[PDB]
């Protein structure tokens, strides 16, 4: 995949992903991106779901495709884990999730983008992180669980 | 396969298509017919959606057979490649989509047409093809990308 990151004083503070239709960066984290050919895209602000207007050019749009609703409760891989459950997130291994490093998606067998993390620091021994995703009939819902932290 | 070339002043500016029941000529390009039986054709304008008198009698009909709606994303015999989406065209690679070949039909498995080209020289990185398709019960519909030029 080539999601391009957020550059903040030196380092990284998010991953600002391109998914065909509209181009997702959050707006809780900050920085500006580095991408010259992406830099005269119009940021617009919009709902809670920290949102980013698509205004990409069509011929390098549409090369990461998305996964529908009706998603399974089957194997999914997390770019630096696992996950296995369909309502809410499954149990990962700690020390991922730390600060910084959201916005990574999370892909499926077929590499269609099912979900857009945006948070899921950490929540016990079980990890479960609040991300948005797809209900049942394309409805873009977002989802955090109990005690939940930004990341 | 049978398509036919349109002349003018002895260069090709398009491709003329036969389907049973009607025969069909782009409306952006025009010429001469390379025909003595095509040549008794009252040819007529029409809308966007392409329609040409097929006043041809039975001694050449049954040359194309329309494929039905339901059509499935598969494989799709292009006559310079290959096309596999259904709603929209599948991104053909750079170097095809020049001039002068407009109305090409793009086949099938079955040796049976789906569609007729009508434009788009260039989009960038890749090429989207402006089609005439039959949504759901054998409608015919002219679909355009954004800014196509006619091709």
């Amino acid at each position: 995949d080539k999601t391009f990151p957020i550059m903040l004083n030196g380092q990284v503070n998010g991953y600002a992903c391109v998914v065909g239709g509209r181009v997702f960066k959050p707006l809780h984290v900050e920085g500006r991106i580095d991408n010259e050919q992406l830099a005269a895209i119009k940021l617009k602000k919009a709902s809670i779901y920290d949102l980013e207007y698509g205004d990409v050019p069509q011929c390098m749009k549409s090369d990461t495709l998305q996964y529908t609703s009706d998603k399974p409760p089957g194997f999914y891989n997390w770019h630096h884990g696992a996950v296995q459950y369909e309502n809410n997130r499954f149990t990962v291994p700690r020390g991922v999730g730390g600060k910084g490093d959201s916005g990574r998606p999370i892909l499926d067998n077929k590499g269609r983008v099912v979900a857009i993390v945006l948070g899921g620091v950490n929540e016990g021994s079980r990890t479960a992180l609040s991300v948005v995703t797809w209900n049942q009939k394309g409805v873009t819902v977002k989802d955090t669980p109990e005690g939940s932290e930004p990341w």
